[PDB]
């Protein structure tokens, strides 16, 4: 990449949530392998993100490449209307078997928003053929749920900027956020919840947060009791639950899937991110028989969605190597390591000045801060550092790959301590 | 694949718009090579469809194969955020340089309905930054926009079954489906129901959508080019933005680069997908100008905000750009001029059969549509008994074949959809 390749990004590539006015510097990364990410003037960064949670096996993974290589052989596309393969069969097999009972059938498609919009939209269907006029959603404040317009209707209206929409984007209910930390119960917590449910309960549609772990809202970890009883009280008021764990699945919070911290099965599930180890996009959203067959026994004689490249069978192949890689159980005592050691490192941030709460769950570090962080110079400083780690906001956090090595976290959280230290990084 | 694995496919496994109660066949495909797909059990059939307009180069393209290949063995996936590299620096370019000359600002995301629901924010975005309330879009009937719920928002009312969503969706405006045809002659009469819809709701539109000459999902309909010089005009007097979702028509399906191209007129905001990456893997880009993406910027959020998880995935830029590579070369205008002949000589026939309602060709795009619907089951097995996949829907028989198909090839396209049409067998 010559240096005219990155003024030609600076004035003509958007990039996700930055300014095409008041640009920050972006870094050139040429390849990665194994934990690191290398830059185009041959600098390794030990990477602490997972591309945001997705490379949970790290890059350039040789059980992944083979996987892919051998699909693209095959076929990388063929459409899925009227044809079916065996990726997608192999893949839909395994998402099956490895969620909780109810959970049969499964729509593939191509992004985690599109799989919440799937999601609410099976919801609405879904009443609709039952004849109950219910199209409100009952969701979290500080939730996080994608980009596209449904998906944007249940993120909260603040952290999500809603009144830029307002008048566009239909009106859901939204309780309090959590505040049971992941810490003792308090049943007051209950009363927001309990509140809007009594107001609405015969027109919601369904219910739909993340469970344990609200991310791109907050970096958020409440009380399993919170699923526990919304599962009793969507049972009770016979409302579907969506629980979306499109960044909470597959090992990230120490569990296969973060709902089994409560050991409840929504009616929805969404999965995204890690699906296929971060090599391409792919989503799924899995629900029960009950939901699927009322859906096409009404009007419209089946559910109304399906994208273009619908089971991909390139992303299917990769996920399914992905999901083998996951089989073997590793990656159990391997999240737990790393929450020991996030635990044992971050705890020196409660030392520092700039730091209003440290919290750890499986392979999620967070260091909350009290100012805003000067994003392009502490990215830099990272950098410098030899690592690559994100911040946003008030929020310095580390969610690194199931194979990083004790010395790479280390130099982690090492970086993220002297990060926090003053306020040389902070505010902008 | 076993009978086994069809069997967990029909009950487990959603498709594009089918039941999940009364369940339609679908044909088990292992590989695919050139223009053809290949059956499990060993029969080759003559790709018609390019798994919906995607797989202009076919299937196993030697160029497509390498170019991915090689991605993998730098990086699959890296993020976005705070990173750019090649692929992504390489394919904008590509992009920037082929469309007209304002498109210079480039978004890239994962799928052709997020695109969409990027370019209704953009224009949303805009207008806020502006301080104008505007928040309705103005669309014609018959057209297709995606399925997600903004996208759904500015499709068909009738074809999409709004009635599901009553309530949820936002009301926009729609204008008459075009009536003039592109093999046709101009009639002003044509004009009345949009310029009506102007006139009465010009200070709350914020955008025109449009799918450019052809209206695919919504009729495979193929109108004038004026149409789209009177809204260019309309749109440029009014200060209203232009939205052309090509991403069905982009990069030569219709005969010119860009469907666009035929009225040389250029929007303010370009929707790109489907054969984007070749068909290879999902991908796609929302272009606009310069004074659209520094306007948002501006504004209260500092930024565009969106953002997918997966966006400018390495993988699928790689993939596009061996696409865009081999578009470089022109002989695309020749293959497609060539089946744009072949489709018109060899579906003439058609127009005498008791069956057909109309043929209508544009390009690599050959319609006949039936006075009946057809009989999906019964009219499918006829087609891969003749060795051939061709998709039909509703009462629409239709080809879109790869560029590099072969006269004979599509000659045994053509005849098949001849010999459907001749009586009621396959009707119904
Ligand atoms: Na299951
Ligand atoms: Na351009």
């Amino acid at each position: 990449m010559t240096t005219d390749d990155l003024a030609f990004d600076q004035r003509h590539i958007l990039h996700p949530f930055t300014s095409m006015t008041s640009p920050l510097p972006v870094y050139p990364v040429v390849s990665a392998e194994g934990c690191e990410l290398i830059l185009s003037d041959g600098r390794r960064l030990v990477d602490g993100m997972s591309s945001w949670w997705a490379a949970i096996h790290g890059y350039n993974h040789p059980q992944l490449n083979a996987a892919m290589k051998s699909q693209i052989d095959a076929m990388s596309h063929v459409m899925f209307g009227g044809i079916t393969h065996a990726p997608a069969i192999e893949l839909c097999r395994k998402l099956v078997a490895m969620t909780p009972q109810p959970l049969e059938c499964v729509f593939l498609a191509d992004s985690g928003s599109v799989a919440v919009e799937v999601a609410m939209k099976m919801a609405l269907q879904y009443w609709q053929a039952k004849g109950e006029a219910r199209q409100r959603f009952l969701t979290f404040r500080n939730g996080y749920h994608g980009d596209t317009f449904g998906a944007m209707s249940v993120c909260d209206p603040d952290n999500s900027m809603h009144s830029l929409w307002k008048g566009y984007l239909p009106e859901n209910l939204f309780a309090p956020a959590p505040q049971s930390r992941m810490g003792e119960w308090d049943e007051r917590d209950m009363v927001g919840f309990a509140r809007l449910m009594a107001a609405h309960r015969h027109e919601i549609a369904a219910v739909i947060i993340e469970p344990i772990v609200q991310g791109a809202g907050g970096m958020r970890m409440y009380h399993p009791e919170w699923l526990k009883r919304i599962r009793k009280i969507c049972d009770r008021e016979g409302i579907l639950l969506i629980a979306d764990e499109i960044a909470t699945g597959f090992g990230r919070t120490g569990k296969l899937f973060a709902c089994e911290h409560a050991e409840i099965a929504p009616d929805i599930l969404c999965l995204g991110k890690a699906l296929t180890g971060g090599t391409m996009t792919l989503s799924a959203t899995l629900t029960t028989r009950e939901v699927a067959e009322t859906i096409s026994n009404g009007e419209a004689g089946c559910f109304m969605h399906g994208p273009t490249f619908m089971g991909n069978p390139l992303a299917c192949a990769a996920a399914n190597a992905s999901l083998a890689i996951l089989e073997s159980g590793d990656w159990q005592q391997q999240v737990a390591d790393i929450e020991v050691q996030l635990r044992e490192q971050l705890a020196p941030a409660r030392d520092a000045e700039m730091v209003a709460d440290v919290r750890v769950l499986g392979a999620i570090g967070v260091v909350e801060t009290t100012h805003p962080v000067n994003m392009a110079a502490l990215q830099k400083f990272f950098v410098e550092q030899g690592v690559w780690i994100r911040p946003f906001g008030k929020l310095i956090y580390l969610m690194p790959p199931y194979i990083i090595l004790p010395q790479q976290l280390q130099r982690l959280t090492a970086a993220v301590n002297r990060a926090v230290q003053d306020e040389t990084f902070f505010c902008q």
